[PDB]
């Protein structure tokens, strides 16, 4: 091998990761 700096995205992490939207949730998205 890696050379001088790979960047590293930054922000993207923090709950916005896109995996698990309203997977683990039951609330109460219901009328």
């Amino acid at each position: 091998x890696a050379s001088i700096v790979k960047t590293t995205i930054k922000a993207x992490k923090k709950l916005c990761r896109g995996f698990x939207l309203x997977c683990g949730c039951h609330f109460t998205g219901k009328k």
